[PDB]
DNA sequence: ACACCCTTTCTGGAGCAA
DNA sequence: CATCAAGCCTTCCTTCAGGTGTTGCTCCAGAAAGGGTGT
C-alpha cells in the first residue's frame, strides 16, 4: 500500500541536526575561529542529489525531517489517539514493558538474539499496531515503512519524480532564529519586584555578587554558569508544502485503516521538536492512496473498508498481543 | 486546545534583528561599501513561503514578533499579575533560584542530566504554571506551545488558515525610524546652565575641548542611528496552543490575556514601541473576546480561581531543586 | 498608568525626516533628474496602516514628530525648570557626566556590561527623575514609555482605538513652505551702508569678484531651499505611559504638562514652529486639564513637593558613575 | 518404523587498525 | 514669461550573551545426541 501525505506547515520546523554548530551575528554558518561565534543548532539535512544548472547532479543539502521522527510520531498519534483509547475503553491495561515495547519498539536495551516462533510472528504481523511497528526482544519485520518528510522542491525532483510541478519551491528553504535567555535578577526593578523572593534585596544583590565574581573569573579565564544565553537555531520555513511517503508492504486492511486513522488524527500534532516556539504545526493538505486522493477537510474521505476494518479489529483489540509481543524468551 | 489572539498594535512594533545591518540616510538597507552608512537595527523578520506569481510560491520576509518574546511576555504577566499576587497575598515566598526558575526555564546555566521521578512529573504538569512552562533542572516539557506574532499579511496567506483574506494587508509593512543621541554640553548655550554643573564653565570648556581631543585622534554621546520597525495599526495573529491541558492551565492563560493591555511586545521600551489592543480571542475557533476581556470560559476561570487558591511556594521550590 | 496628552499646533510643525529629498517649483516630491530639483527636507513621517476603502487596509503616509524628541523634550523640560532649580535653590552640584547622564541617558558612549546591584536599580527606579528616564552605565530602564505625536486624522483611525470619533482630518496636513537666504552684499545700494565695513567698497568687490569666479565654475550663498511641515492648527495626540511609576514620577510628568506651554515640538528655532497649546490631559481616561494648567491628581502634586525637597546631587553623581 | 522436530551440551582464548 | 537659487555638516553604535545534558548499541550468525510424536 503507497500512501502519500502532503502537508503544510504553517509554523516553523525544527528538527535539531546533531553537532556543534556556530555562526557569526551577521548570519555566517560556521565561522573561521577568531570572530566571536554564537552556538547554531541546526534543522536536519538530507543530502540529495539534484539537478543544478543543466545535467550537472550534485550532492546538495535540503532539510527534512527524519523518517525516524516521523514514525514515531505516526506510532505515538496512532497510539495516543487510537489504541490507547481502546484499551482504555475496555479492562485490558499493559505492563511497563508493553508500554515501552509498544512506544519504542523494545522494553529493554537488549535484545534477546533467539527469533520467535512462526505462528507468533505470523500473529504480530496480523496485528493492527504490532504489524506495523514490529520491534520487541526478538526483532520482527514490521511492515510500514516509513519515508522521510521531504520538502517539494527543486532539489528534491530526483526525489519527487513528475506530478510535483504545482506550488513549487526554489532557493533557500531555511532560517536562522536566534533566542536570547536573560537573567530575571537583572531584570529586577523595585522592592515590589522582589517581595516574592525569600530575602529580597539581600538575596538578589548575593545574585549580582556571584554573577559579578563569575563574571571576573572568565575574564580571568580569557583575558558554574550563569542564566544569559544568547545563541540560535536553525529552522526549516514555514508554508513549505511536504512529502511523506508511507510504505505498507500487502498490509492487513485494518493495518492501513490504522494508518489512516493516525492521520486523521494528526490535528494537533507537532512534527519534529522545539515544543514551545510551537515548532512542528502542520496542515495536511492531501493524501493519496496508490496514488488515489483521498483527502477531504473532514479527514479521510473515502477508502471505507480500511475503516470497517480497523474498527473491527479495535473492538477486538487486546493487551494479550502486546505483551506477549514484549515478553523476553531469555526472560 | 488552540487559542488564536489576534491582536493590534497601537505603537511601531520593534523587536530587534540580530546583525550588523547598515543603512544610508534614503532608504537603501544594507548598501555596498564606498557610500555614507548607518547603524540600521532591523526587526526580527520570518522567512515565509507565499505565493508570488499567482502560480509559482517562494521565501519572502515578514517581519515577525518571536514565538520565545511572547512566551515570556506571557510568562512575565502571568507572574507578575496572577501568580506573585497569589504568592505574596498568601505569604508564600519563593527562592531566589524559584524566582529564576519561574521566570527562565531554571535558576543555572547547566541543567541535571538525570531524570525526575513520574510523581513529580505529573504534579508539575498538573501544576497552572509549571504545566504551562517547563524547564527547571530536570528538563521539564511544558503543556503550551507558543508561535510567533505573525501579521495578517498576504506573506503570510500559506500561514493564516480561513476567514482572514478580507483582513489580509498587503505591501510593505515597515519603516527605518530615525533616532540620534545628542552630547548636550553643545546644547547649553548660558552661563546660568552650568550652575547645576560642579566646575562649571571651566568643566563645560573641557567637556568641549575633550570633544575637539577626540575628533581630531573614549566614545562621546554624539550618535545617529536607525531602526527598522513594524509599522503601527497592522492587524495580527498570536496561536497559543495547548497539548491536553488543565481547565487551570487555560484559565491562566485567560488570566494572562485578560490583563496584557498595560504590556509591552518585545523592545522599545523607552519609545513606548511594544503598545498593542486585542481585536479577538479565539478559543478553539469561538470567538470569546469582547470589549470588557474575555467573556466565556467560565469553566477554565472558575478552574484557575480554586487553582490560584492554595498556591503554594513548595512546588516553585522542588520544581527549582536540583539533583 | 496612561497619560493623554492632546495638544494642537499653533504654528507649524518641522521634524526633519533624513535623507537627501528634492522637490520642483510646482511640488513633485522627488522628480526624475533633470527637471531642475530642489533641496527637500521633508518632516517626519510614519507609516500606518490604515482603512482606504471598504475591506481593505493600506500603509499610509501620517506626518508624526518622533517619541524620541518628544521624550527628550519632556526629560529637557523637567531638568530645564523643575530637576535644576531643585539642585541650585540647595545649591547641589551635579557632574558635568552627571549632567550628560542626566540631559542624555548616558555620561559617554560605552555603557558597562556589568550589571548594577539592585539596590542601586531599586533607588534609581524610586527616585523621580531617574526611574523616568533609565540608561546610565550600567543600562537601566526607565519606567516612562514615550509615544510619537500622532496627529487626530482618519489615517491614524486604526492608532486612536475609535476614542476620538469627531475632529477627523482628511485631507492632507502639510505644505511645502519654500526659504531662501539673500546674499547680502547684493543688496548694497549704497556706499554709506559700506563704511562700516573694513577697507569699504574695495573688499565688497573682492568679495563680488570671487562670488563671479565661483559662479563661472567652495560652496556660496543665497542659497533656495523648501522643507515640508505639517499645517498649523490641527489637532494632535501624545500618549505617555508609566511602567509601575511611584507618585513623585506621576507628579514629576505632570509637572512638564504644566508649563509645556513655553517649550516647542521639534521644529526649526528661528522659524518660530512647533508652539503649541494642550487642549487637554487625561490622567488614565478622566480629564485633568484647564486652561489654567492641570486641575486635579493632587497626590501627584504632593508626592512631587515632597520629592522636589531633598533632591540632592548624590543620586545623580553614583548613577553616571561608571565601574 | 523411520522420518522430522524440539530440546540440551559442549570444549578456549582475548587484542583491536582505518 | 525667461534665469537664479538648483545645500551645507555631522552623525556614519555601544555590551553581552558568544550552551547546557544525554546518547556515547543490542544480538547472532553450531551441529549432533537424545528424546518425543505424527504421518
Amino acid at each position: 500500500m503507497q500512501i502519500e501525505v502532503t502537508v503544510r506547515n504553517i509554523t516553523p520546523i525544527f528538527s535539531a541536526a546533531p553537532g556543534s554548530n556556530y555562526i557569526t551575528i551577521d548570519g555566517t554558518i560556521n565561522p573561521p575561529p577568531g570572530v566571536s561565534r554564537f552556538p547554531l543548532v541546526r534543522t536536519r539535512m538530507m543530502y540529495v542529489a539534484a539537478d543544478v544548472g543543466d545535467g550537472v547532479i550534485k550532492s546538495v543539502p535540503l532539510q527534512i525531517v527524519p523518517g525516524n521522527t516521523m514514525r514515531s510520531l505516526l506510532r505515538r498519534t496512532m497510539l495516543k489517539h487510537v489504541i490507547e483509547p481502546a484499551l482504555v475503553e475496555k479492562g485490558n491495561k499493559l505492563s511497563i514493558g508493553a508500554y515501552a515495547t509498544a512506544y519504542s519498539g523494545n522494553a529493554t536495551g537488549n535484545p534477546d538474539g533467539v527469533p520467535s516462533s512462526f505462528d507468533e510472528i505470523a500473529t504480530m504481523r496480523a496485528h493492527p499496531f504490532i504489524g506495523l511497528f514490529g520491534g520487541g526482544p526478538r526483532m520482527l519485520e514490521g511492515r510500514l515503512m516509513v519515508d522521510s518528510l521531504y520538502p517539494i522542491h527543486t532539489n528534491a525532483e530526483r526525489i519527487l519524480g513528475a506530478g510535483y510541478e504545482n506550488e513549487m519551491m526554489s532557493g533557500p528553504i531555511t532560517q536562522v532564529v536566534w533566542a536570547r535567555r536573560m537573567d530575571p535578577i537583572l531584570n529586577l526593578g523595585s522592592s515590589e519586584d522582589v517581595e516574592v523572593i525569600n530575602g529580597g534585596a539581600v538575596a538578589a544583590n548575593g545574585w549580582i555578587q556571584d554573577l559579578l565574581a563569575n563574571s571576573k573569573a572568565a575574564a580571568s579565564k580569557k583575558k558554574g554558569r550563569g542564566l544569559k544565553a544568547f545563541n540560535a537555531h536553525e529552522v526549516v520555513i514555514p508554508g513549505l508544502k511536504w512529502v511523506w511517503r508511507i510504505s505498507l508492504d500487502r498490509p492487513t486492511d485494518a493495518q492501513v485503516g490504522l494508518v489512516l486513522l493516525a492521520l486523521n488524527k494528526m490535528t494537533n500534532e507537532r512534527i519534529a521538536g522545539g515544543h514551545s516556539k510551537d515548532y512542528g504545526r502542520f496542515v495536511i493538505d492531501g493524501v493519496s492512496l496508490n496514488g488515489e486522493q483521498v483527502w477531504s477537510q473532514s479527514g479521510i474521505t473515502g477508502g471505507e473498508q480500511y475503516f470497517d476494518a480497523v474498527a473491527e479489529a479495535i473492538d477486538g483489540l487486546s493487551s494479550k498481543e502486546f505483551e506477549q509481543f514484549a515478553q523476553s524468551a531469555k526472560e
